[PDB]
């Protein structure tokens, strides 16, 4: 199919959802093999853990703008290209791209890729930043800054900017939803 | 919208436009803020005035590539961090990057930031000087570095660095111009 961005804020439970969607189909959905210039590990196998490449070739292919997203992490780049999304399609799998609302924005500014977009929505702040302290780990600047960066998430929903919506109230209703969508290719 | 970095010799005029600008526009632009190891002083504001920190906070942000730029004063780090940039344009305003030379090939180096470059230039390098006097609060020697940072920012205005030059010989011609190339977003 087209690729699916599904995004959110954190503690959802957009992790179980794609969790169980990746384990009750395991052949049909992919995430980007992503690139990084960290020096490979033991253990990891190039084009497969990650598409290793160098400082210079990672830079190169920013200003190429190969890249749906990137960032740099302890001095090591990450990031998805283009490239790798297609090439999960090219598999005869479904992309999943789990990103934030400044990728989505990126994505849809390459209509060429033909996304679908998917939200899961709290059903409300107050649920999320509950749900957020029962996790347990984070204070409260953290947190703070997690239902403010969710409010505006959130606002970017209303503009109609998603193909679906799933506010998740519980997660098998969710679960059942988040696949009639995505089978549901159009 | 994009980060815009302006940029040109203090008494150009750049200051008026750039008043100017923002006299009509009051709604439209804004600064970023910025960071700092110093105590918040009698009656600071985190997050409003600056972004208070902690030294080694500070230091593993500039390590881990933070930082658009700092310095120390008296004892203390200050800087601007990229994060503070794009959360101008998060929240609805453009930014608006009043910079030097360096500033703005310190910003070319940080790709993720992707910003337009607009440079204020004086008629010749006479007007600069007699206006640099017309503001008469000077001296000889602070007259003459100026138009030696100046021959060497037009030198570099000359190497093409920005995606537009605005000479101001006329104040209503510059300033129809600076706003012609922000309203006129690439």
């Amino acid at each position: 199919s087209r690729p699916i961005v599904i995004s959110g804020p954190s503690g959802t439970g957009k992790s179980t959802l794609l969790k169980k969607l990746f384990a009750e189909y395991p052949d049909s959905f992919g995430f980007s093999v992503s690139s990084t210039t960290r020096t490979p590990r033991a253990g990891e196998v190039n084009g497969k853990d990650y598409n290793f490449v160098s400082v210079d070739e990672f830079k190169s292919m920013i200003k190429n703008n190969e890249f749906i997203e990137w960032a740099q992490f302890s001095g090591n780049y990450y990031g998805s290209t283009v490239a790798s999304v297609k090439q999960v399609s090219k598999s005869g799998k479904t992309c999943i791209l789990d990103i934030d609302m400044q990728g989505v924005k990126s994505v849809k500014a390459i209509p060429e890729l033909n996304a679908r977009f998917l939200f899961i929505a709290p059903p409300s702040v107050e649920d999320l930043k509950k749900r957020l302290e029962g996790r347990g780990t984070e204070t409260e600047e953290s947190i703070n800054k997690r239902l403010s960066a969710a409010q505006a998430e959130l606002a970017y929903a209303e503009t109609g900017a998603h193909d679906k919506v799933i506010v998740n109230d519980d997660l098998d209703k969710a679960y059942k939803e988040l696949k009639d969508f995505i089978f549901a290719e159009k």
